[PDB]
């Protein structure tokens, strides 16, 4: 049951960051998981959560000590964040998250990766990709709301790596995850970071997280 | 010069609707076309322009007529749009306009179509598509910022039609066009509606619109 | 009656610009005028309309001509707005419009003016005001969704003029007017410009425009 | 020293909730604090912060327990919120927060109150107010970014109280407070909750918090 879970993975996996389980967060989660929630509502709530999620994830970056001088002509000591970053959406669901990134980071560069599992073989292949030219030089915020089998995010990381990105500079921004998924990611790429809002029980006979949220891209974009 | 072309198209193509050429619109247009514009300014201004464009476009739908009684307790005669719609973006460039549609139309279903020209052969092939199941019964707001040779959009309409959408129900939303694209669209699919913001002079050697904007998707997403 | 009324204003006051009467514009108005409209919807649509209305009025500002060079190394000739502006809202209903204004012109300075119709008489009286320092030198986007008697706005212009604002530099943005309010404004301040989206028939003994919208401020902020 | 002050506030007033001092939060405050920051920049960050702050405050509301069933047919146990709420802004600075509140609570009723400290002396006097009439029955998101002497928020509290709002039903949303201010709020109305994002060191002869931000109202509204 729930509490065990978070305890184990939080314990076993030091690079995942779970968002504070506030009442609001649960409240939001409650609406988005409800199979009865109408489309307009699902996207309103998803977007909100998502913004919180990114603000959370943003803390994962390197920063500057910075001293400022206030209007009172007095000194203040802050921080300044300096890394070159960019967002990389996993098509199609991760796209739903680009909006929020763009909301807090205006004009961020946005890479895209469409990955698909063979209809027969089940193997995940890189179908299409469009990424910044110097991505090898920046911190990447990988976006995909779901991590069931870790099948998809793993292929994505793989390709980013072949492009020259450092494993430690990738920030996997997820909304919901299964333990399996979390383990695989760390198994293959222990140096990445993962921020998430929820970890569920397990995967369905069908490979669907449970109790879960269903097909996210479907409920978000309205193609269900 | 331009007024001619404008005239010619306005005359020869009854289904196109060029938008109001205001000094505001041109001012936006000048910012977005400038090679010197920074990604942030570029996205802000395109976003704004896009909003205006979607507003224009939505006027292309069928609407009822409606009497309402006001707080002053006197009836009022207005209209109501009663059709079932959805937006269909042409990946990737058409994606920048999804935000705008969602902004005026909360929770409108978003279909996606990825068309790509064979790298040897030059032709359009449908690569990926994820659309609404009842699309055959809806009004399609097709999104694609640019219309140079009309290759993409044309392949996009074909697929839509094989699914069952009514040709006269497709509303091709565009920012910038080149006369021949318009021409081609219309030779092949005469019953579609097209709303756009600018019509440019000619295409270039590279099939780039001129004086144009450059590569829209690259400038909007930052994979410059 | 409407047309005849619209045209007459139009022919009668060269300085008033009347928003384009699109079916969408009417759809929007019908929902906001409907007595039966829920508060969340009313704000949604009101905001929707405000954005278009604001975009319209911005066309009344001055501009230079600018030729830029496209990414395709070819010149484009557009224009640019060089102009120090600011919005001034009339508390409290006009505050519902500053959002729209801040949405299109980032960090635009905003002044506020609170006027109160005296209880004995009803002579408008200035309760409070906080405006830019250098306002004498700016174009003013004066904000007030309703213009019944024009008592509030005329008083507002009065003070603006007292501070040094040039009359011809005031752009009065509004959503709904009564012919009677229009006449007073231009009779008193012939040199200002006024952009509206609708003109209604009469005013009541309670000074409510009819068929009208009811109390805007209460409807928008939810204080019925 | 901050810690000290911070922890000491924390240990002393069971009822205040400080926002988690993330590096992000400090980066934001750093920008908005620098005298050197530009108008549009100040507003962008101030707004970004405010939204986080509001999400924080919303967790002070009461919630039910709720169970729904997932699209996969397995139940989930969430927690519904369900109370009549509303925001009340202290003009003019607090109105800078209504947007934030309106962003997450669609069409939330907004009340406004404007208070002036009488020159001569210094007792704030109520200048104007417009509130829901349903208010004695609601939870109130009282908004005011700076809390120096606390003279204003206490006066607002005083009128809300007079109107019949239950003291323990008032959530005071703040950005920067001064201990002295916090102290007066609790000595006068201890049953209230206060959510802030920062606690500075001292108030000065002209009553400005230090290191502080300067005048919030005019920096955000640009009337400085
Ligand atoms: O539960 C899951 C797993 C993968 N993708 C989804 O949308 N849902
Ligand atoms: O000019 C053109 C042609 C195709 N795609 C673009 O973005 N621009
Ligand atoms: O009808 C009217 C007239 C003035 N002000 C309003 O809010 N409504
Ligand atoms: O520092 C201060 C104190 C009060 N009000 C402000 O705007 N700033």
């Amino acid at each position: 049951q729930e509490e065990s879970i978070l305890q184990d993975i939080i314990t076993r996996f030091p690079n995942v960051v779970l968002m504070k389980q506030t009442a609001q967060l649960r409240a939001m989660m409650t609406i988005i998981r409800d199979k009865e929630t109408p489309k307009e509502e699902f996207v309103f709530y998803a977007d909100r959560l998502i913004r919180l999620l990114i603000e959370e994830a943003l803390n994962e970056l390197p920063f500057q000590k910075k001293e400022v001088t206030t209007p009172l002509d007095v000194s203040y000591h802050g921080v300044s964040f300096y890394s070159k970053i960019c967002g990389v959406s996993i098509v199609r669901a991760g796209e739903s998250m680009e909006s929020g990134l763009r909301a807090v980071c205006r004009g961020v560069r946005i890479g895209k990766i469409l990955i698909q599992r063979d209809e027969t073989t089940a193997e995940p292949k890189l179908i299409y990709e469009k990424l910044p030219a110097d991505i090898r030089e920046r911190w990447v915020m990988l976006l995909d709301p779901m991590c069931a089998t870790a099948g998809s995010v793993c292929k994505a990381i793989e390709v980013l790596l072949r492009l020259g990105v450092k494993e430690e500079r990738i920030i996997f921004v997820n909304i919901l995850a299964a333990p399996q998924g979390i383990e695989r990611v760390f198994k293959e790429y222990p140096k990445v970071r993962m921020v998430t809002a929820a970890v569920d029980i397990c995967l369905n006979s069908r490979y669907y997280i449970v109790p879960g949220i269903g097909d996210f891209g479907d409920r978000y974009f309205g193609t269900m």
